[PDB]
């Protein structure tokens, strides 16, 4: 991920005018839509938190958790830490913190990253009947300058377009700063 950290603008877009900052959410959403499409209920929820982090969750099958034969760490970590649509690894590299939760095969798995560095291996923390994935990320304020807060309408505009293109996927957008909400479903 050092190639991304070296020139963040080349991977994510402009890091001063808000375009890169918002692209961070859109990259996570693309992965979440792919996941939601492979499950039954097909809903994602995008939440803007009061501390200007964003979470994206889906009710799909869960990102795979098994150890990658060649890389020797969880498949979940491989995807977060290997350059491969730019990849969620870019978002991870440019987040001062990123938290994930995978619910799969009866188990809750958790992991925390800081600036793309895993703090510990993916770990089973509990049991569950549910399936799905959730990522919450705190954009790096070392990278993102001037525009550092999420504009609701920029997110809402793109999620609307996505709802028409991915017919039958339910997309919820919530802003915990002021209570605003939308539900895009074609
Ligand atoms: O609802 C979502 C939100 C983000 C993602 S991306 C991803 C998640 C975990 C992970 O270990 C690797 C990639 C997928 C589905
Ligand atoms: N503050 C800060 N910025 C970082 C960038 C890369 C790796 C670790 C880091 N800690």
């Amino acid at each position: 991920l050092d190639a991304v950290r070296k020139r963040p603008g080349m991977y994510i877009g402009d890091t001063d005018d808000g375009t890169g900052l918002h692209h961070m959410v859109f990259e996570v959403v693309d992965n979440a839509i792919d996941e939601a499409l492979a499950g039954h209920c097909k809903e994602i929820i995008v939440t803007i938190h009061a501390d200007n982090s964003v979470s994206v969750q889906d009710d799909g099958r869960g990102i795979p958790t098994g150890i990658h034969p060649e890389e020797g760490v969880s498949a979940a970590e491989v995807i977060m830490t290997v350059l491969h649509g730019v990849g969620v690894s870019v978002v991870n590299a440019l987040s001062q913190k990123l938290e994930l939760v995978i619910q799969r095969e009866g188990k809750i798995h958790r992991q925390i990253y800081e600036h793309g560095v895993p703090q510990a291996p993916l770990a089973v923390t509990g049991e569950t009947e549910k399936t799905g994935t959730m990522v919450r990320f705190w954009p790096s304020l070392e990278t993102f300058t001037n525009v550092t807060e999420f504009e609701y309408e920029i997110l809402a505009k793109r999620l609307r377009e996505l709802s028409f293109l991915n017919s039958g996927v339910s997309i919820r957008l919530r802003d915990k700063r002021d209570g605003k909400e939308d539900h895009f479903h074609y």
